[PDB]
C-alpha cells in the first residue's frame, strides 16, 4: 500500500513556522480536495514514552547540547522579554540566527518532521507500506550541532539511520534545488547509505557544496565513492534535467541494489519558484520530478517520499499532489484521474486567477559529469566488492 503522514496536532505544528506558513495545509487539502486520501493509508506521527526516549532518538545524530539549545530557544520565544547577551552567544554558536531564527514553537515544529519521518520509516520496515509520503518532512540541511537553510532537525538522517539499523543498504536521492549537504555529510564515512543529490551550484549560492572543490570530493574512509553529486547550470528544463539524472538513477539501482530508497523531493526546482533557477514543471501528458519518481518506483524497492524546499506554496501543492497521485497509481495499479481544474476547497482562492492544476509557465558539461559518475560508481562497486556488468551499466548512457 501507500502511506501518508498526517494528524491534527501534526498539521498544526507543520504550519506554525514563519517561513513555510500554511504550505503543509495547502498541500494536504489539495490532496484531499482531489479525493486522494481514501486511496491512502494514514501513517500517524511517532510519539515517545518519555522525554528521555525522545532525547535518545534525536541524539542518535544531533548533539545533546544542540538539542538543549534548540529547546531553550523555544522557551525564550514563548517569553516576552528579549534574549540576554549570553543567550545570543549560545544561539550563534549553533547558528540559531539569521535564516534560522527562533519562534514560539520552533522546537515542536522541528520535532514534528522527525516524528513523521520516523513513523514513515517504521511503516516501511514492518512492511505495512511499500511507499510512505511525508510532505511535512525533508530538512536535509540540518547538521549535528548546527541549524542551516531553515532546517533545525535532520529528519531524513534519522529516518535513514532507522532504516539501515533494521546487509541493509539505503539509496538517498535528493531532487531539491539545493545540495543536500547535511544528509551527505552524515553518511560521509558509510558505504551502506549511498547519497546522490542533483542541484544548482554556482558561486555564492547556498550552501556551496555538491560540486568541484578546493576536484570532486566523494566520501571518506570505507565511505569512499559513496556520495554522488550532479550540479547543473541555471535555466535547465524538464527534459534536459530528466536526461541528466535518468541514467544515474538507473545505474545506482542496478549496482547498489538498495533495500530502501529515500527521496527528498524539493519543489524549488519549479519554474515558478521565487528562485527562478530551474524550469521544471508539474506537467503530466513531462515533469522532471514525475519522470524521476516513476523511475524510482518502477524498481519495486520500498520507498520514502519526502518534501523539502518550495516557496511558492500553491505550486508546491500542485506538484506534490501529482506526485501523491502518481505514487498511488504506480503502486496499487489502479488509474488516477485528476481534474485539470482545481476543485473547490477552503484554500481554492490561493490557486487563482485561473485555478488550473498545471503551473502557469510556458517552455556536454553533463556528459563530462556522466563519465565522471560512471567511474565513481565503478570505484564504489570495486571498493565494496559488488558484482555488476560494467557494459550493461555503461549502455544506459
Ligand atoms: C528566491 O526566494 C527565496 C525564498 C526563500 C528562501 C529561503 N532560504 C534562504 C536561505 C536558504 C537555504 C536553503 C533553502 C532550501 O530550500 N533548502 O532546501 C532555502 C533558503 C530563499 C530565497
Ligand atoms: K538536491
Ligand atoms: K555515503
Ligand atoms: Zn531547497
Amino acid at each position: 500500500s501507500v502511506g501518508i503522514v498526517y494528524g491534527d496536532q501534526y498539521r498544526q505544528l507543520c504550519c506554525s513556522s514563519p517561513k513555510f506558513g500554511d504550505r503543509y495545509a495547502l498541500v494536504m487539502d489539495l490532496i484531499n480536495a482531489y479525493k486522494l486520501i481514501p486511496e491512502l493509508s494514514r501513517v500517524p506521527p511517532l510519539q515517545w514514552d518519555s522525554p528521555s526516549r525522545m532525547y535518545e532518538a534525536v541524539t542518535a545524530f544531533h548533539s545533546t547540547e544542540y538539542v538543549d539549545a534548540l529547546k531553550k530557544l523555544q522557551m525564550l520565544h514563548c517569553e516576552e522579554k528579549e534574549l540576554t547577551a549570553d543567550d545570543e552567544l549560545l544561539m550563534d554558536s549553533f547558528s540559531l540566527n539569521y535564516d534560522c531564527p527562533g519562534f514560539p514553537s520552533v522546537f515542536d515544529y522541528s520535532l514534528a518532521a522527525v516524528q513523521g519521518s520516523l513513523a514513515a520509516a517504521s511503516a516501511l520496515i514492518c512492511r505495512h507500506c511499500e511507499v510512505v509520503i511525508n510532505w511535512g518532512g525533508g530538512w536535509h540541511h540540518a547538521k549535528r550541532s548546527e541549524a542551516s537553510g531553515f532546517c533545525y532537525l535532520n529528519d531524513i538522517v534519522l529516518a535513514i539511520h532507522r532504516l539501515v539499523s533494521s546487509q541493509t543498504r539505503v539509496l538517498y536521492v535528493d531532487l531539491d534545488l539545493h545540495h543536500g549537504d547535511g544528509v551527505e555529510e552524515a553518511f560521509w564515512y558509510s558505504p551502506r547509505v549511498v547519497t546522490f543529490s542533483v542541484h544548482h551550484a554556482s558561486p555564492g549560492f547556498f550552501p556551496g557544496t555538491g560540486t568541484w572543490n578546493m576536484i570532486f570530493l566523494n566520501g571518506a574512509g570505507r565511505g569512499r565513492f559513496s556520495a554522488f553529486n550532479l550540479p547543473l547550470e541555471e535555466g535547465i528544463n524538464d527534459l534536459d534535467w530528466s536526461n541528466a539524472i535518468g541514467p544515474i538513477l538507473d545505474s545506482l539501482n542496478i549496482v547498489i541494489q538498495p533495500s530502501y530508497v529515500v527521496v527528498q523531493c524539493g519543489a524549488d526546482c519549479l519554474a515558478t519558484d521565487p528562485h527562478r533557477i530551474f524550469r521544471l514543471t508539474n506537467f503530466y501528458p513531462l515533469s522532471g520530478y514525475l519522470y524521476a519518481i516513476k523511475k524510482i518506483l518502477s524498481w519495486k524497492v520500498p520507498t520514502l517520499i519526502l518534501g523539502g524546499g518550495g516557496y511558492n506554496f500553491p505550486d508546491t501543492a500542485r506538484l506534490w499532489t501529482r506526485v501523491t497521485a502518481l505514487t498511488i497509481e504506480e503502486v496499487k495499479g489502479k488509474k488516477m484521474t485528476i481534474s485539470p481544474e482545481i476543485p473547490e476547497h477552503s484554500y481554492f482562492s490561493r490557486y487563482g486567477p485561473d485555478f488550473e492544476l498545471d503551473i502557469d509557465y510556458f517552455p556536454d558539461s553533463i556528459q563530462k559529469h556522466h563519465r565522471r559518475i560512471l567511474e565513481q560508481l565503478r570505484n564504489y562497486a570495486d571498493l565494496n566488492k559488488l558484482i555488476y556488468d560494467y557494459d550493461q551499466v555503461y549502455q544506459l548512457y
